[PDB]
């Protein structure tokens, strides 16, 4: 029933740039009631709230945690989201195959998740091996996709997950078109966001795999900011002439 569904990463896109959160945060604050806000980030729910305190975030009303694998609704944690990624997943046996590449190390252990299995890509290791990890855990038949962002961070998610999954969930559960959307990223783990319809802007700080990205899917939809950080959601919105 809003004009629009906003839905943003934080680090790097969002944060970042204290002057552009807080004037984009202003222009935001004097019309609340035009937009639903989501935040979907690669940090678990309780590393958001922290971030929230330290640079002043506004209050959104949908946290898309973990890269998507939690739903957070303001009366809490999103139990048929879980029910869902859970059905088919097996995290034990692709946390195996994983463990088992000597390039990967895994990430500690609060940045897992039962929906969750991340690592570290040895910056020595050739990148190649992010492709032989995905060929052999597909083949498992076990319903997964791999993130690989910033070069270095390796997400093992339910093919169900990720942020652009999550976002259409958050989409059909608030009767949202498309149209009246608009997903905000920086790098790799942002990739499903633009995979949906909606509209969506390339802060100018990307990541290399997400302009790499851009220039082989993007489309009409995708808007590549001038404005880095916060400034680019600013641009963005008058670009598509949300909140009109
Ligand atoms: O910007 C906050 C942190 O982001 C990284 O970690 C998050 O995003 C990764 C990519 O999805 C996940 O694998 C990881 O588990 C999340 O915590 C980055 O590597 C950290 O250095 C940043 O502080
Ligand atoms: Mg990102």
């Amino acid at each position: 029933m809003r004009q629009l569904l906003l839905i943003s990463d934080l680090d790097n896109t969002w944060v970042g740039d204290q002057q552009a959160l807080e004037h984009l945060q202003e222009y935001l604050g004097d019309r609340r009631g035009n937009f639903y806000l989501a935040y979907a980030t690669g940090r678990s729910y309780h590393s958001a709230r922290e971030l929230q305190k330290q640079v002043g975030l506004m209050e959104p009303d949908y946290w898309l945690t973990a890269v998507g694998s939690e739903i957070y609704h303001p009366e809490g944690l999103d139990q048929h989201w879980a029910d869902y990624l859970s059905e088919h997943w097996q995290r034990d046996i692709l946390q195996a195959i994983a463990d088992g590449f000597e390039a990967l190390k895994p990430q500690s252990p609060l940045e897992q998740n039962p929906w969750k299995i991340s690592y570290h890509l040895d910056p020595q290791a050739c990148p190649t091996v992010i492709d032989q990890l995905t060929e052999m855990l597909k083949e498992t038949g076990i319903p997964v996709q791999v993130i690989f962002s910033s070069g270095k961070d390796v997400d093992l998610l339910p093919q169900r997950s990720n942020k652009g999954n999550a976002t259409q969930y958050l989409q059909q559960h608030l009767a949202m078109e498309p149209s009246q959307t608009l997903v905000c990223g920086d790098s790799g783990n942002d990739i499903g966001l633009f995979e949906t319809s909606a509209r969506g802007v390339i802060v100018r700080n990307a990541q290399p795999e997400l302009l790499h990205w851009y220039d082989q899917w993007g489309d009409s939809r995708h808007y590549r900011a001038q404005s880095s950080h916060a400034g680019a959601i600013l641009e963005a919105i008058a670009h598509f002439d949300f909140l009109s």
